[PDB]
């Protein structure tokens, strides 16, 4: 089973799937290793190889920090790389349905980790149950993440910034000079990512060097407008020299800076991202896309306000809970190991730790527009209002007035509501249906009966899958045979979206009105 690339021989193995077969091309090289003299720069290309590349297993996830605040939890550490890290990263993988597929659409994943974090080797990452199941190429690629691959001395080409999205362009290139040779039709090419990724596919939406190399987007909880998403030039220079003063590699050459950063071992510059920000929050995108000039043209906001993206279709989601993991890095009287009823004076502390840089005006104006309970005897009312006040500042909302802001420019955009809580989910029911627990579902890893997911959740997994390739095939995320709901087409005055459960699946109209009207118009004056 060799292919033949642009840069030379690949040679995959065979996997059995569901009494059929998928075969997986891992860890294939798309770069040039960034290395040396490449630490931080734009990602090179590849020379030609010679031989036939074992394509075989995951290739080394990209340097990165770990989530070592849960020890031993699979609720935590499911996230955590699954691969030796290293700076030699910049690889990709391919699930091809056997036998060898014609003129398949293909999906390519973006993962998220808040620009930090993240491996495409995960295995809720696994593409081979929907090249098995819906006859599609799965693409994932890694990415670099943190400062590593978003450090921004704005103008220097030594480090300018937005690395990493460029690493993620440079995959879909290849996908476009090298996928027709695996079956794949390069004109039919659905990017799809959650969390950062889907702030990585918004972006690519906006960035005209990745107009031309897929044809329609799938946004997981996250789009570029989110408050985490973009960081700014001032904040990225003061962060890059906060680096640098804690390396001793603060020069005045801004060129000597980043030749003194590249003599450091990966690992020093690892532990003083942390730093960098004075005061950090459990959404700390501390090294993130920047507005740079060559990925990014513009402000992403004003670019979206004026009409200035890809036109194309979308599918756009959130989950029911998305605030409430983080809830238990930081915010007091919280644990993933009680039922965390938090008190008023709790609430308010918690507040202080996720608006940290917000004027006591502004944290007494999110603690009104929440606490206006039915029943105040309720004593759950603090922690569950704490979950949506972060769950709703940081994704529902940007997600929502993105789809608005898209969909007024005349293009079909599918908007889901994602509130099915994982059988197998391993948080406390107190944190619902979580940010990051669609993506099994979506890559249909309850369709595996022996992986003890409940029946119920094996339909509704194979009603999303459907739905995906669907869009991804036709752009038009129906299930048109198993008598499904029809999804309407987000308008932006009905607003309808579809809500994705094990029930009953719903029309409804107009997600978190009251609350988004708060974060979108009303806070950003603060
Ligand atoms: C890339 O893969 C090929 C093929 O092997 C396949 O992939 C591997 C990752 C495994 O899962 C294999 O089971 C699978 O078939 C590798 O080719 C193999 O190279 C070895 C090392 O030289 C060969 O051994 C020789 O064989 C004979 C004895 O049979 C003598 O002439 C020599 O003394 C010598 O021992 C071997 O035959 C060959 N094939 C198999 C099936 O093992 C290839 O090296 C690999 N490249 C990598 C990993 O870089
Ligand atoms: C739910 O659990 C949280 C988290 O506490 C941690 O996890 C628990 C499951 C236990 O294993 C705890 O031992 C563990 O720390 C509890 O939050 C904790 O509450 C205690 C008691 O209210 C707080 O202790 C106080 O702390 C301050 C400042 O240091 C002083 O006034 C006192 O000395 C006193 O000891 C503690 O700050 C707080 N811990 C953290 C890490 O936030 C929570 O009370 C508990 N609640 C419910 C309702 O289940
Ligand atoms: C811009 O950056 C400076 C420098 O940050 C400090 O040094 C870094 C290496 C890192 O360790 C940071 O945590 C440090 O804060 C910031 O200046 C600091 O400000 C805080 C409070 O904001 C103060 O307690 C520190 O003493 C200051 N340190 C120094 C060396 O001046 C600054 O806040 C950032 N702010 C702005 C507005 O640009
Ligand atoms: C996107 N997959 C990975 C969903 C799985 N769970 C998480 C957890 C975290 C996380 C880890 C540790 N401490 C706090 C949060 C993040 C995350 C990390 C850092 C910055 C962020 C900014 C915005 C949004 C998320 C993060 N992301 N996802
Ligand atoms: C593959 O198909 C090409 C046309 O692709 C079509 O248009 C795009 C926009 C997608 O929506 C896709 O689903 C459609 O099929 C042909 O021009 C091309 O020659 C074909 N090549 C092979 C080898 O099949
Ligand atoms: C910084 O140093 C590099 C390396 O010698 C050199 O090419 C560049 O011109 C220098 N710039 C300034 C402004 O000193
Ligand atoms: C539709 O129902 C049949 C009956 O078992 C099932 O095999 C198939 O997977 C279902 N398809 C979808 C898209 O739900």
């Amino acid at each position: 089973i060799i292919i033949a690339t642009k840069n030379g021989k690949v040679r995959g193995m065979q996997l059995t799937v569901f009494g059929g077969t998928v075969t997986a091309f891992l860890g294939i090289p798309y770069a040039q290793p960034p290395l040396g003299r490449l630490r931080f720069k734009k990602p090179q290309s590849l020379t030609k190889w010679s031989d036939i590349w074992n394509a075989t297993k995951y290739a080394n996830s990209c340097c990165q920090n770990i989530d070592q605040s849960f020890p031993g939890f699979h609720g935590s550490e499911m996230w955590n790389p699954n691969t030796d890290l290293s700076e030699d990263c910049l690889y990709l993988n391919v699930w091809i349905p056997a036998p060898k597929p014609k003129n398949a659409t293909v999906l390519i994943w973006i993962y998220g980790g808040g620009f930090q974090t993240g491996t495409s080797s995960l295995h809720v990452y696994d593409g081979k149950f929907l090249a098995r199941v819906e006859r599609v190429i799965v693409v994932s690629m890694n990415y670099r993440v943190g400062a590593l691959g978003f450090l921004a001395l704005p103008g220097n080409p030594e480090a300018p910034g937005n690395m990493g999205l460029f690493d993620q362009q440079l995959a879909l290139q290849w996908v476009q000079k090298n996928i027709a040779a695996f079956g794949g039709n390069p004109k039919s090419v659905t990017l799809f990512g959650e969390s950062a990724g889907a702030a990585s596919v918004s972006l690519h939406l906006l960035s005209p060097g990745s107009h031309s190399l897929f044809t329609r987007a799938i946004l997981q909880s996250g789009s570029f407008n989110a408050p985490w998403a973009v960081t700014s030039l001032y904040e990225a220079r003061n962060r890059t020299l906060n680096l640098a003063k804690l390396t001793g590699c603060s020069r005045e050459n801004e060129t000597e800076i980043i030749k003194c950063l590249r003599n450091k071992d990966p690992q020093e510059i690892l532990l003083n991202e942390a730093f960098v920000v004075p005061y950090g929050t459990p959404l700390s995108v501390n090294f993130g896309p920047t507005v740079d000039g060559d990925f990014l043209t513009d402000m992403p906001d004003i670019l979206l306000e004026l009409g200035q993206f890809k036109k194309t279709q979308i599918l756009v989601g959130v989950n029911k809970d998305e605030g409430t993991a983080f809830l238990v890095y930081g915010a007091p009287g919280f644990s993933k190991d009680n039922n965390s009823i938090i008190t008023r004076k709790e609430f308010q502390e918690g507040l202080k730790i996720f608006f940290p840089g917000v004027s006591e005006f502004g944290k007494e104006s999110i603690l009104f527009h929440y606490t206006d309970w039915v029943d105040d005897q309720r004593p759950e009312n603090y922690r569950e209002a704490l979950g949506d006040v972060v769950g709703d500042y940081n994704f529902i909302c940007p997600a929502l007035e993105f789809t608005k802001k898209f969909s007024e420019w005349g293009n079909n955009a599918f908007f889901y509501y994602f509130e099915h809580r994982s059988s197998k989910l391993p948080w406390p029911e107190w944190m619902g249906v979580m940010h990051g627990y669609e993506i099994e579902f979506v890559f249909g890893l309850p369709l595996e009966r022996r992986d003890q997911y409940t029946k119920a959740e094996e339909i509704l997994s194979r009603s999303i899958v459907k739905r995906w390739a669907n869009f991804a095939k036709y752009g038009n995320p129906q299930e048109t045979q198993n008598q499904s709901t029809s999804w309407p087409v987000f308008k932006s005055t009905e607003q309808k979206y579809l809500t994705l459960n094990t029930e009953s699946t719903r029309i409804m109209t107009k997600l978190r009105a009251q609350q988004c009207r708060f974060w979108t118009s009303f806070f950003p004056k603060v």
